Protein backbone atom coordinates (compact mmCIF):
# COMPACT_ATOMS: atom_id res chain seq x y z
CA UNK A 1 0.00 0.00 0.00
CA UNK A 2 1.20 3.20 -1.40
CA UNK A 3 -0.39 6.56 0.74
CA UNK A 4 -0.38 10.16 -0.47
CA UNK A 5 -1.14 13.72 0.96
CA UNK A 6 -3.64 15.32 -0.66
CA UNK A 7 -3.70 19.01 -0.95
CA UNK A 8 -6.65 19.33 1.35
CA UNK A 9 -4.83 19.48 4.38
CA UNK A 10 -4.86 16.03 6.02
CA UNK A 11 -6.70 14.12 3.55
CA UNK A 12 -4.77 11.49 2.77
CA UNK A 13 -4.84 9.18 -0.73
CA UNK A 14 -4.30 5.15 -0.58
CA UNK A 15 -3.62 2.73 -3.33
CA UNK A 16 -3.75 -0.98 -2.19
CA UNK A 17 -1.55 -3.65 -4.40
CA UNK A 18 -4.20 -5.97 -6.48
CA UNK A 19 -3.43 -9.79 -5.98
CA UNK A 20 -4.82 -12.01 -9.00
CA UNK A 21 -4.81 -15.02 -9.12
CA UNK A 22 -6.92 -17.80 -11.05
CA UNK A 23 -9.85 -17.05 -8.53
CA UNK A 24 -9.97 -13.19 -9.45
CA UNK A 25 -8.85 -10.16 -7.26
CA UNK A 26 -8.16 -9.03 -4.10
CA UNK A 27 -7.76 -5.61 -2.61
CA UNK A 28 -7.35 -4.39 1.11
CA UNK A 29 -8.67 -0.93 0.53
CA UNK A 30 -7.93 -0.19 4.52
CA UNK A 31 -5.01 -1.46 6.27
CA UNK A 32 -3.95 -0.31 9.89
CA UNK A 33 -0.31 -0.13 9.37
CA UNK A 34 -0.75 2.37 6.33
CA UNK A 35 -2.73 4.51 7.90
CA UNK A 36 -1.24 4.88 10.74
CA UNK A 37 2.17 5.93 9.00
CA UNK A 38 0.18 8.28 6.86
CA UNK A 39 -2.46 9.74 9.34
CA UNK A 40 -0.51 8.98 13.12
CA UNK A 41 -3.11 7.24 14.76
CA UNK A 42 -5.48 4.53 13.71
CA UNK A 43 -9.05 4.84 11.79
CA UNK A 44 -11.85 5.91 13.95
CA UNK A 45 -14.01 3.09 15.48
CA UNK A 46 -16.69 2.57 12.47
CA UNK A 47 -20.06 3.68 13.71
CA UNK A 48 -22.09 2.89 10.14
CA UNK A 49 -21.21 1.99 6.45
CA UNK A 50 -22.62 2.58 3.25
CA UNK A 51 -22.99 1.71 -0.19
CA UNK A 52 -24.10 3.65 -2.64
CA UNK A 53 -24.72 2.62 -6.10
CA UNK A 54 -24.81 6.07 -9.31
CA UNK A 55 -26.04 6.23 -12.85
CA UNK A 56 -23.39 8.08 -14.79
CA UNK A 57 -23.22 11.43 -14.06
CA UNK A 58 -24.61 11.56 -11.34
CA UNK A 59 -23.13 13.95 -9.06
CA UNK A 60 -23.42 13.84 -4.68
CA UNK A 61 -22.07 16.60 -2.43
CA UNK A 62 -21.21 18.20 -1.06
CA UNK A 63 -21.51 16.74 1.88
CA UNK A 64 -20.78 17.57 5.43
CA UNK A 65 -21.69 17.37 9.37
CA UNK A 66 -22.15 19.94 11.17
CA UNK A 67 -19.09 20.09 13.44
CA UNK A 68 -19.20 19.47 16.33
CA UNK A 69 -19.86 16.93 16.13
CA UNK A 70 -18.45 16.16 12.88
CA UNK A 71 -17.73 12.96 10.75
CA UNK A 72 -14.47 11.41 9.62
CA UNK A 73 -14.73 9.21 6.48
CA UNK A 74 -12.97 6.65 4.66
CA UNK A 75 -14.06 5.94 0.84
CA UNK A 76 -13.16 3.83 -1.99
CA UNK A 77 -15.34 3.20 -5.33
CA UNK A 78 -15.83 -1.09 -5.55
CA UNK A 79 -17.58 -0.61 -8.69
CA UNK A 80 -17.74 1.65 -11.61
CA UNK A 81 -15.39 4.86 -11.98
CA UNK A 82 -15.52 8.00 -9.87
CA UNK A 83 -14.01 11.39 -9.73
CA UNK A 84 -14.21 11.81 -5.94
CA UNK A 85 -13.55 15.07 -4.83
CA UNK A 86 -12.51 16.54 -0.89
CA UNK A 87 -13.02 20.10 -0.50
CA UNK A 88 -12.15 21.83 2.71
CA UNK A 89 -14.62 23.97 4.34
CA UNK A 90 -12.85 24.26 7.67
CA UNK A 91 -12.35 28.04 8.36
CA UNK A 92 -9.23 28.44 9.41
CA UNK A 93 -7.30 25.67 7.52
CA UNK A 94 -3.83 26.59 5.68
CA UNK A 95 -6.10 24.73 2.67
CA UNK A 96 -9.46 26.20 3.22
CA UNK A 97 -11.31 26.69 0.24
CA UNK A 98 -8.90 24.46 -1.62
CA UNK A 99 -10.09 20.93 -3.50
CA UNK A 100 -8.48 18.16 -4.81
CA UNK A 101 -9.75 15.04 -6.77
CA UNK A 102 -8.64 11.16 -7.24
CA UNK A 103 -9.71 8.96 -9.73
CA UNK A 104 -11.37 5.71 -8.48
CA UNK A 105 -11.55 3.46 -11.13
CA UNK A 106 -11.60 -0.24 -10.94
CA UNK A 107 -7.73 -1.45 -12.79
CA UNK A 108 -5.87 1.20 -10.19
CA UNK A 109 -7.94 1.44 -7.02
CA UNK A 110 -7.72 4.13 -5.15
CA UNK A 111 -8.97 4.88 -1.06
CA UNK A 112 -9.37 8.25 0.47
CA UNK A 113 -9.14 9.49 4.19
CA UNK A 114 -11.12 12.53 4.67
CA UNK A 115 -10.90 14.29 7.76
CA UNK A 116 -13.23 15.43 10.19
CA UNK A 117 -15.26 19.11 8.91
CA UNK A 118 -13.86 18.63 5.35
CA UNK A 119 -16.33 18.40 2.40
CA UNK A 120 -17.01 15.67 -0.15
CA UNK A 121 -18.64 15.21 -3.47
CA UNK A 122 -18.23 12.27 -6.12
CA UNK A 123 -19.48 12.05 -9.99
CA UNK A 124 -20.26 8.77 -11.03
CA UNK A 125 -18.09 8.02 -14.60
CA UNK A 126 -19.99 5.19 -15.68
CA UNK A 127 -23.40 3.26 -14.48
CA UNK A 128 -23.60 0.70 -11.69
CA UNK A 129 -20.66 2.92 -9.64
CA UNK A 130 -20.30 2.12 -6.40
CA UNK A 131 -19.11 4.10 -3.27
CA UNK A 132 -18.33 2.55 -0.39
CA UNK A 133 -18.02 4.30 2.82
CA UNK A 134 -16.59 3.99 6.28
CA UNK A 135 -17.96 6.77 8.97
CA UNK A 136 -16.90 7.89 12.46
CA UNK A 137 -20.83 8.44 13.21
CA UNK A 138 -23.71 7.37 12.21
CA UNK A 139 -25.33 9.39 9.31
CA UNK A 140 -27.93 11.52 11.29
CA UNK A 141 -30.16 13.77 9.00
CA UNK A 142 -30.56 16.75 11.43
CA UNK A 143 -26.55 16.82 11.58
CA UNK A 144 -26.33 17.03 7.41
CA UNK A 145 -25.61 19.87 5.46
CA UNK A 146 -24.89 20.70 2.09
CA UNK A 147 -23.30 23.28 -0.14
CA UNK A 148 -23.73 23.79 -4.08
CA UNK A 149 -20.95 21.11 -5.72
CA UNK A 150 -21.99 23.50 -9.45
CA UNK A 151 -20.82 26.50 -7.84
CA UNK A 152 -18.89 28.35 -10.45
CA UNK A 153 -16.63 29.42 -8.09
CA UNK A 154 -15.51 26.02 -7.27
CA UNK A 155 -15.31 24.60 -10.95
CA UNK A 156 -15.25 21.26 -9.26
CA UNK A 157 -14.81 18.59 -12.24
CA UNK A 158 -17.95 17.35 -12.25
CA UNK A 159 -18.97 17.77 -15.68
CA UNK A 160 -18.87 14.94 -18.56
CA UNK A 161 -20.64 15.65 -21.32
CA UNK A 162 -24.33 14.98 -20.05
CA UNK A 163 -26.72 17.30 -17.79
CA UNK A 164 -25.82 16.30 -14.08
CA UNK A 165 -28.05 14.11 -11.99
CA UNK A 166 -28.86 15.85 -9.03
CA UNK A 167 -31.00 15.31 -5.81
CA UNK A 168 -33.08 18.01 -4.67
CA UNK A 169 -31.21 18.44 -1.51
CA UNK A 170 -28.06 19.06 -3.61
CA UNK A 171 -29.55 21.11 -6.26
CA UNK A 172 -30.60 24.21 -3.69
CA UNK A 173 -27.60 24.06 -1.39
CA UNK A 174 -26.13 27.12 -0.36
CA UNK A 175 -22.80 28.20 -1.68
CA UNK A 176 -19.60 27.73 0.65
CA UNK A 177 -19.30 31.48 1.10
CA UNK A 178 -22.80 31.79 1.92
CA UNK A 179 -22.27 29.01 4.61
CA UNK A 180 -19.47 30.56 5.54
CA UNK A 181 -21.13 34.01 6.39
CA UNK A 182 -23.94 32.13 7.74
CA UNK A 183 -21.68 30.17 10.35
CA UNK A 184 -22.42 27.45 9.16
CA UNK A 185 -18.80 25.83 8.29
CA UNK A 186 -16.72 23.56 10.51
CA UNK A 187 -13.54 25.60 12.02
CA UNK A 188 -10.14 23.83 11.39
CA UNK A 189 -8.99 24.28 15.21
CA UNK A 190 -11.99 22.41 16.31
CA UNK A 191 -12.46 19.90 13.99
CA UNK A 192 -8.79 18.12 14.21
CA UNK A 193 -9.62 18.15 18.20
CA UNK A 194 -12.55 16.45 17.52
CA UNK A 195 -10.01 14.21 15.12
CA UNK A 196 -7.44 13.37 16.97
CA UNK A 197 -10.08 12.24 19.91
CA UNK A 198 -11.33 9.69 17.02
CA UNK A 199 -8.44 8.67 15.66
CA UNK A 200 -6.64 8.50 18.79
CA UNK A 201 -4.31 5.39 19.72
CA UNK A 202 -6.24 3.24 22.28
CA UNK B 1 -32.35 -2.72 9.11
CA UNK B 2 -33.45 -6.30 10.95
CA UNK B 3 -31.64 -8.87 12.44
CA UNK B 4 -32.33 -12.47 12.58
CA UNK B 5 -30.02 -14.87 14.07
CA UNK B 6 -28.38 -17.80 12.29
CA UNK B 7 -27.86 -21.39 13.58
CA UNK B 8 -24.65 -20.91 14.41
CA UNK B 9 -24.60 -19.29 17.72
CA UNK B 10 -23.58 -15.48 17.89
CA UNK B 11 -23.72 -15.21 13.93
CA UNK B 12 -26.68 -12.75 12.81
CA UNK B 13 -27.52 -12.03 9.28
CA UNK B 14 -28.48 -8.35 8.71
CA UNK B 15 -31.45 -7.06 6.41
CA UNK B 16 -30.61 -3.08 5.46
CA UNK B 17 -33.38 -1.77 3.47
CA UNK B 18 -32.54 -0.33 0.26
CA UNK B 19 -33.52 2.94 -0.63
CA UNK B 20 -33.80 3.71 -4.97
CA UNK B 21 -33.93 7.69 -6.36
CA UNK B 22 -33.63 8.61 -9.63
CA UNK B 23 -29.80 8.69 -9.40
CA UNK B 24 -29.52 5.00 -8.07
CA UNK B 25 -29.25 3.08 -5.19
CA UNK B 26 -28.25 2.85 -1.34
CA UNK B 27 -27.89 0.73 1.46
CA UNK B 28 -26.12 0.74 4.73
CA UNK B 29 -24.71 -2.34 5.25
CA UNK B 30 -23.40 -2.14 8.54
CA UNK B 31 -25.63 0.27 11.15
CA UNK B 32 -23.96 0.70 14.53
CA UNK B 33 -27.24 1.00 16.69
CA UNK B 34 -29.15 -2.66 15.24
CA UNK B 35 -25.68 -4.33 15.36
CA UNK B 36 -25.72 -3.16 19.24
CA UNK B 37 -29.34 -4.49 19.72
CA UNK B 38 -28.59 -7.69 17.95
CA UNK B 39 -24.99 -8.09 19.41
CA UNK B 40 -24.82 -6.28 22.87
CA UNK B 41 -21.95 -4.38 21.76
CA UNK B 42 -20.38 -2.34 19.14
CA UNK B 43 -18.52 -4.07 16.59
CA UNK B 44 -14.71 -4.04 16.66
CA UNK B 45 -12.04 -1.98 15.93
CA UNK B 46 -12.03 -2.18 12.01
CA UNK B 47 -8.06 -3.34 11.57
CA UNK B 48 -8.26 -4.33 7.77
CA UNK B 49 -10.78 -4.80 4.44
CA UNK B 50 -11.10 -6.61 2.31
CA UNK B 51 -12.40 -6.30 -1.16
CA UNK B 52 -12.34 -9.75 -2.81
CA UNK B 53 -13.81 -10.07 -6.62
CA UNK B 54 -14.55 -13.69 -7.84
CA UNK B 55 -15.41 -15.57 -10.94
CA UNK B 56 -18.80 -17.93 -10.95
CA UNK B 57 -18.05 -21.03 -9.12
CA UNK B 58 -15.05 -20.08 -7.13
CA UNK B 59 -15.74 -21.76 -3.31
CA UNK B 60 -13.02 -20.46 -1.05
CA UNK B 61 -12.83 -21.75 2.20
CA UNK B 62 -13.43 -22.91 4.80
CA UNK B 63 -11.12 -20.40 6.73
CA UNK B 64 -10.43 -19.71 10.06
CA UNK B 65 -7.71 -17.67 12.52
CA UNK B 66 -5.57 -19.43 14.71
CA UNK B 67 -7.44 -18.51 18.09
CA UNK B 68 -6.14 -16.76 19.66
CA UNK B 69 -5.54 -14.36 18.14
CA UNK B 70 -8.42 -15.09 16.64
CA UNK B 71 -10.67 -12.80 13.94
CA UNK B 72 -14.25 -11.65 13.82
CA UNK B 73 -15.75 -10.39 10.35
CA UNK B 74 -18.52 -8.13 9.01
CA UNK B 75 -19.29 -8.87 5.24
CA UNK B 76 -21.84 -8.68 2.64
CA UNK B 77 -21.90 -9.26 -1.20
CA UNK B 78 -21.25 -5.36 -2.92
CA UNK B 79 -21.85 -7.15 -6.49
CA UNK B 80 -23.00 -10.10 -7.94
CA UNK B 81 -24.04 -13.34 -5.91
CA UNK B 82 -22.71 -14.90 -3.46
CA UNK B 83 -23.95 -18.14 -0.96
CA UNK B 84 -22.06 -17.24 2.32
CA UNK B 85 -21.55 -19.75 4.41
CA UNK B 86 -20.52 -20.00 8.29
CA UNK B 87 -19.84 -23.08 10.17
CA UNK B 88 -19.31 -23.76 13.52
CA UNK B 89 -15.86 -25.06 14.30
CA UNK B 90 -15.74 -23.96 18.10
CA UNK B 91 -14.72 -26.92 20.54
CA UNK B 92 -17.28 -26.35 23.41
CA UNK B 93 -19.92 -24.31 21.45
CA UNK B 94 -23.58 -25.01 21.89
CA UNK B 95 -23.70 -25.17 18.11
CA UNK B 96 -20.30 -27.17 16.92
CA UNK B 97 -20.76 -28.92 13.80
CA UNK B 98 -23.42 -27.00 12.26
CA UNK B 99 -23.24 -24.28 9.64
CA UNK B 100 -25.73 -21.66 8.41
CA UNK B 101 -26.10 -20.30 4.28
CA UNK B 102 -27.12 -16.46 3.48
CA UNK B 103 -28.38 -15.60 -0.20
CA UNK B 104 -25.99 -12.31 -0.61
CA UNK B 105 -27.50 -10.75 -3.93
CA UNK B 106 -28.18 -7.77 -5.55
CA UNK B 107 -32.27 -7.34 -4.55
CA UNK B 108 -31.93 -8.12 -1.20
CA UNK B 109 -28.72 -7.36 -0.05
CA UNK B 110 -27.75 -9.32 3.00
CA UNK B 111 -24.36 -9.00 5.85
CA UNK B 112 -23.00 -11.19 8.23
CA UNK B 113 -21.63 -10.42 11.44
CA UNK B 114 -18.81 -14.22 11.74
CA UNK B 115 -18.05 -14.01 15.70
CA UNK B 116 -14.23 -14.83 16.85
CA UNK B 117 -13.13 -18.41 16.43
CA UNK B 118 -16.03 -19.76 13.44
CA UNK B 119 -15.12 -20.82 9.80
CA UNK B 120 -16.33 -18.86 6.44
CA UNK B 121 -16.89 -20.09 3.27
CA UNK B 122 -18.44 -18.96 -0.07
CA UNK B 123 -19.63 -19.94 -3.29
CA UNK B 124 -19.98 -17.43 -6.36
CA UNK B 125 -22.84 -17.75 -8.40
CA UNK B 126 -22.01 -15.21 -10.65
CA UNK B 127 -19.34 -13.55 -12.66
CA UNK B 128 -17.35 -10.90 -11.02
CA UNK B 129 -18.71 -11.72 -7.60
CA UNK B 130 -17.65 -8.60 -4.66
CA UNK B 131 -17.50 -9.27 -1.05
CA UNK B 132 -16.37 -7.18 1.04
CA UNK B 133 -14.89 -7.23 4.61
CA UNK B 134 -14.47 -5.51 7.71
CA UNK B 135 -11.78 -7.37 9.93
CA UNK B 136 -10.98 -7.19 13.60
CA UNK B 137 -7.58 -8.13 13.21
CA UNK B 138 -5.14 -8.22 9.57
CA UNK B 139 -4.38 -10.82 8.04
CA UNK B 140 -1.08 -13.22 8.95
CA UNK B 141 -0.70 -16.23 6.60
CA UNK B 142 0.47 -18.08 9.39
CA UNK B 143 -2.23 -18.09 11.42
CA UNK B 144 -5.20 -18.63 8.42
CA UNK B 145 -5.95 -22.23 8.30
CA UNK B 146 -8.12 -23.68 6.12
CA UNK B 147 -10.68 -27.34 6.77
CA UNK B 148 -12.34 -29.30 3.58
CA UNK B 149 -15.17 -27.65 2.33
CA UNK B 150 -16.21 -30.38 0.34
CA UNK B 151 -15.99 -32.49 3.26
CA UNK B 152 -19.08 -35.00 3.28
CA UNK B 153 -20.06 -34.78 6.19
CA UNK B 154 -21.14 -30.90 6.03
CA UNK B 155 -22.82 -31.49 2.39
CA UNK B 156 -22.04 -27.95 1.93
CA UNK B 157 -24.35 -25.99 -1.00
CA UNK B 158 -21.24 -25.57 -3.20
CA UNK B 159 -21.43 -27.28 -6.67
CA UNK B 160 -24.00 -24.32 -9.01
CA UNK B 161 -23.20 -26.43 -12.30
CA UNK B 162 -19.60 -25.94 -12.87
CA UNK B 163 -16.23 -27.47 -12.01
CA UNK B 164 -16.03 -25.70 -8.85
CA UNK B 165 -12.57 -22.84 -9.07
CA UNK B 166 -11.01 -23.89 -5.65
CA UNK B 167 -7.15 -22.93 -4.49
CA UNK B 168 -4.95 -25.62 -3.98
CA UNK B 169 -4.96 -24.58 -0.05
CA UNK B 170 -8.22 -24.98 -0.16
CA UNK B 171 -8.54 -28.14 -2.72
CA UNK B 172 -6.19 -30.25 0.14
CA UNK B 173 -7.57 -28.42 3.66
CA UNK B 174 -8.29 -31.28 5.79
CA UNK B 175 -11.70 -32.05 7.49
CA UNK B 176 -13.05 -30.61 10.33
CA UNK B 177 -13.31 -33.65 12.12
CA UNK B 178 -9.62 -34.39 11.28
CA UNK B 179 -8.74 -30.84 12.75
CA UNK B 180 -10.19 -31.65 16.05
CA UNK B 181 -8.62 -34.46 16.47
CA UNK B 182 -5.28 -33.09 15.43
CA UNK B 183 -6.28 -30.12 17.60
CA UNK B 184 -6.28 -27.58 15.50
CA UNK B 185 -9.76 -25.67 15.92
CA UNK B 186 -10.56 -22.88 17.99
CA UNK B 187 -11.90 -23.32 21.53
CA UNK B 188 -15.22 -22.01 22.00
CA UNK B 189 -14.66 -20.42 26.03
CA UNK B 190 -11.29 -18.87 24.08
CA UNK B 191 -13.13 -17.39 21.16
CA UNK B 192 -15.88 -15.97 23.58
CA UNK B 193 -13.73 -14.53 25.89
CA UNK B 194 -11.58 -12.53 23.02
CA UNK B 195 -15.81 -11.66 21.12
CA UNK B 196 -15.99 -9.78 24.55
CA UNK B 197 -13.10 -7.72 24.72
CA UNK B 198 -13.48 -6.84 20.82
CA UNK B 199 -16.79 -5.68 20.85
CA UNK B 200 -17.12 -4.33 24.70
CA UNK B 201 -19.22 -0.93 25.05
CA UNK B 202 -16.67 0.91 27.17
C1 LIG C 1 -26.03 8.48 3.06
C2 LIG C 1 -27.26 8.30 3.92
C3 LIG C 1 -28.49 8.76 3.52
N1 LIG C 1 -29.60 8.56 4.29
C4 LIG C 1 -30.92 9.05 3.83
C5 LIG C 1 -31.10 10.55 4.08
C6 LIG C 1 -31.98 10.93 2.89
O1 LIG C 1 -33.34 10.77 3.29
C7 LIG C 1 -31.63 9.91 1.83
C8 LIG C 1 -30.63 10.43 0.82
O2 LIG C 1 -29.55 11.10 1.46
P1 LIG C 1 -28.54 12.08 0.68
O3 LIG C 1 -29.31 13.33 0.28
O4 LIG C 1 -27.40 12.37 1.83
O5 LIG C 1 -28.06 11.28 -0.57
O6 LIG C 1 -31.03 8.77 2.45
C9 LIG C 1 -29.50 7.94 5.49
O7 LIG C 1 -30.52 7.82 6.22
N2 LIG C 1 -28.33 7.51 5.93
C10 LIG C 1 -27.20 7.63 5.22
O8 LIG C 1 -26.10 7.21 5.63
C1 LIG D 1 -7.39 -12.43 2.30
C2 LIG D 1 -5.94 -12.04 2.26
C3 LIG D 1 -5.03 -12.77 1.54
N1 LIG D 1 -3.73 -12.43 1.53
C4 LIG D 1 -2.79 -13.22 0.71
C5 LIG D 1 -2.33 -14.55 1.28
C6 LIG D 1 -2.17 -15.44 0.08
O1 LIG D 1 -0.78 -15.33 -0.29
C7 LIG D 1 -3.11 -14.86 -0.97
C8 LIG D 1 -4.39 -15.68 -1.08
O2 LIG D 1 -4.89 -15.96 0.22
P1 LIG D 1 -6.13 -16.97 0.44
O3 LIG D 1 -5.67 -18.39 0.11
O4 LIG D 1 -6.52 -16.83 2.01
O5 LIG D 1 -7.31 -16.42 -0.46
O6 LIG D 1 -3.42 -13.50 -0.57
C9 LIG D 1 -3.32 -11.33 2.24
O7 LIG D 1 -2.12 -11.05 2.23
N2 LIG D 1 -4.16 -10.58 2.95
C10 LIG D 1 -5.44 -10.86 3.01
O8 LIG D 1 -6.24 -10.17 3.69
Amino acid sequence: MQARKLAVDGAIEFTPRVFADDRGLLILPYQEEAFVEAHGGPLFRVAQTIHSMSKRGVVRGIHYTVTPPGTAKYVYCARGKAMDIVIDIRVGSPTFGQWDSVLMDQQDPRAVYLPVGVGHAFVALEDDTVMSYMLSRSYVTQDELALSALDPALGLPIDIGVEPIVSDRDRVAITLAEAQRQGLLPDYTTSQEIERRLTAVP
